[PDB]
């Protein structure tokens, strides 16, 4: 029995995308929740400022610094933190100084459009919101300073920790991470400086500085979705369904699908009307893609999304091997004697989420 899948991906209901899709009620949590980490870290700078400009006003002593830094939110950082905040404020040079008074964090105005609710516990909404530091030129060090800049962030997202229940703090090598387990959301918060090669710069912690502009991803899978359809963002989130349903945790991460994705659908006939096909077009190739080894959108520095087989380990072998059961997997549903059945089997690659076999036509 051939049977039709574009009702069971595509309905926005019972559907895969209707399991997929954020309600608009909990997009509009998210932002919330965004706009909230956004004012603390613009407040913080401006807290800062604050003590900058008496400093520029008199020139206190370290001593009086410290007792105002002391009354801000920089409170949450360790003692030896609190110090190092008063001490650059301190040491601040009358022009980077004044640099730092006319310095705003700016924010970048989810997941590309395919951010898909979470399906097993716990794994959890990932979003991502950078903070850019406009700055001048910048050699092997900016004016203000990493340091400094770095502090700041972290005195914001741990004074929201502290405030709020149910809220971690976590550093990570490109950012710092607020973490809501009760929401199922994490917030990673890199931070940029910026004056598209002097955009590209990312401040890491765990060298100092990398060249890393975001918008290069961003505008490559925009332009992607206009160019090859509607299509492109659904596909994207059903590879990235599959990937939550095949790991608890790991698997391959969501842009080497899409990259992968995005590369078969420029290169190979399909048709966009039936996304069942569309998706065993896309499952028949993708074990080439990533045993080849796949490629950043931006060309300008970086190191594969998805390294080649050759330097696969045990990880990479079992992503490889469920990659080769997908196209397998999505043929034997399509030839299965009953409309259960054929739910049950296509439910093998994106798991046990559609209960509606009703979807499932001929």
């Amino acid at each position: 029995m051939t049977w039709n899948f574009h009702q069971y991906y595509t309905n926005r209901n019972d559907g895969l995308m209707g399991k997929l899709v954020l309600t608009d009620e909990e997009k509009n949590n998210l932002k919330a929740l965004r706009k909230i980490i956004r004012l603390r870290t613009r407040d913080v700078f401006e807290e800062a400022k604050g003590i900058a400009k008496a400093v520029k006003k008199s020139a206190l002593t370290f001593e009086i610094i410290q007792e105002k830094v002391s009354t801000t939110q920089i409170k949450h950082l360790s003692d030896s933190e609190q110090r190092e905040v008063a001490k650059l404020i301190y040491e601040m040079d009358d022009d980077a100084r004044d640099e730092f008074l006319g310095l705003t964090p700016r924010f970048w105005t989810f997941q590309y459009d395919t951010l898909n609710r979470p399906f097993q516990p716990g794994q959890e909404m990932n979003i991502n919101d950078g903070t850019y530091m406009p700055m001048p030129i910048f050699e092997s060090e900016p004016k203000i300073g990493h340091s400094l800049l770095i502090l700041l962030v972290d005195a914001s997202l741990k004074s929201l920790v502290a405030e709020n229940h149910g809220w971690k703090f976590e550093a990570k090598q490109t950012c710092g991470r607020i973490k809501i387990e009760a929401e199922k959301t994490h917030i990673d918060v890199p931070m940029y400086a910026i004056p598209d090669s002097e955009n590209v710069n990312l401040a890491l912690r765990e060298r100092k500085w990398i060249n890393s502009d975001p918008k290069i991803v961003e505008d490559w899978f925009n332009d992607s979705c206009i160019r090859i359809g509607k299509h492109l963002r659904k596909v994207c989130r059903f590879m990235k369904a599959w990937r939550d349903a095949q790991w608890d945790v790991g698997g391959p991460s969501s842009i080497s699908l899409m990259a992968a994705t995005v590369n078969i659908l420029d290169s190979v006939a399909h048709d966009a009307s039936d996304l069942g096909e569309t998706m065993k077009i896309i499952a028949k190739h993708l074990p080439s893609e990533f045993a080849r080894g796949v490629e950043s959108p931006d060309s300008t520095d970086e190191k594969p999304l998805f390294p080649p087989s050759y330097k696969h380990g045990p990880r990479e072998m079992d992503i490889m091997s469920k990659l080769e059961r997908l196209p397998e997997i999505l043929s034997s549903a399509e030839s299965a004697d009953s409309k259960s059945e054929a739910l049950k089997k296509i439910n093998m690659a994106f798991g046990n989420r559609v209960t509606n076999s009703e979807l499932i036509v001929l």
